[PDB]
């Protein structure tokens, strides 16, 4: 498991503006939890802790 930010198609965070939004996002996709960062790493954008390891997470590079 690990914490970051979850990916849409392709190699993109999910956009948000409330918590609740994205703890369902996150527990849907595995997650013990999650919550919306608006200041992190990408910016704007779901987060979610102790997500498995194969869900695809947002990487340096493009979102297409
Ligand atoms: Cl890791």
């Amino acid at each position: 498991v690990r914490d970051a930010y979850i990916a849409k198609p392709h190699n993109c965070v999910y956009e948000c503006a409330r918590n609740e939004y994205c703890n369902n996002l996150c527990t849907k996709n595995g997650a013990k939890s999650g919550y919306c960062q608006w200041s992190g790493k990408y910016g704007n954008g779901c987060w979610c802790i102790e997500l498995p390891d194969n869900v695809p997470i947002r990487v340096p590079g493009k979102c297409h």
